[PDB]
RNA sequence: ACAUUUAACUAAAACCCCUACGCAUUUAUAUAGAGGAGACAAGUCGUAACAUGGUAAGUGUACUGGAAAGUGCACUUGGACG
């Protein structure tokens, strides 16, 4: 995380782009020449874009400094990005009994509705040999508990040689959810 | 409930009842279905215990969890400890 408080007298860079505190531009100096002015004026120093190729400092009071802390806090709370996407990943056997597959399937259906990306990846048992082709089954009977919930974010594909497949399942996109549930309903009125 | 009559110059003859057992009660077997234990065997998913077993273990109790188990409170050393 990046909180906005006082750097300190400690600046990082040499040459520091540096603003006042009612905002005019004081242009780039040395940071030896900015902590001259925080002792001076008796004021902190925060840093309000690093993006820039000249770093952008400026000066604040305490009490400034506490109010752009509650507006940005203000901002989050009205407007909570959920900024990560965590990929689960499961690695499963061709050979995999009913009751663990089961038990397996629930758990990324909790993943799926927790909008996470979930990799799965079946390997070759042991003493087992299996067609490639009965190894994808997993995936489509692991799918087929979310038929309206979930889909296929990356096909399975042959890994490590062909001896394992890999897939990553993900959640229904709302314009995909709403077609699910137009579909579905067309099928009703048909039947 | 039943009630002793005839007979008696030797003495004997009459005497003969009916109510229970069932939709009760005792015990056991058979049968729909649902579970447990053990044996065989070692597939499946984890690695809970045994080494400070990789979060020391366990007792009681509570809650929780695919599963061993996890966590709380007190207790035990059948653990350790300048
Ligand atoms: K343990
Ligand atoms: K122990
Ligand atoms: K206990
Ligand atoms: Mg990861
Ligand atoms: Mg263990
Ligand atoms: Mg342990
Ligand atoms: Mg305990
Ligand atoms: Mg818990």
């Amino acid at each position: 995380k990046t909180a906005f408080s006082n750097v300190g007298r400690k600046i990082s860079q040499r040459v520091i782009h540096l603003f006042d505190e009612k905002g005019n531009d004081l242009g780039n100096m040395h940071r030896a020449n900015v902590i001259r002015l925080m002792d001076e004026r008796d004021l902190r120093l925060v840093q309000r874009n690093t993006s820039t190729e000249p770093a952008e400092y400026q000066l604040m009071t305490g009490l400034q400094i506490l109010q752009e802390r509650q507006r940005l806090r203000e901002m989050e709370k009205a407007n909570p990005k959920t900024g990560p996407t965590l990929r689960k990943e499961l690695i499963l056997s061709s050979n995999i009994g009913q009751h663990d597959l089961d038990t397996k399937t629930k758990q990324i259906q909790q993943w799926i509705k927790k909008k996470h990306l979930v990799q799965i990846t079946i390997k070759k048992g042991k003493n087992v040999d299996v067609s490639e082709n009965e190894m994808e089954e997993i995936f489509h009977q692991i799918l087929q508990t979310m038929p309206g919930i979930a889909t296929f974010s990356s096909r399975p594909q042959a890994v490590q040689g062909g001896k394992a497949l890999m897939c990553v399942l993900r959640a229904l996109s709302k314009n995909e959810e709403k077609a699910y549930k137009e579909t579905q309903e067309t099928q009703e009125r048909d039947t």
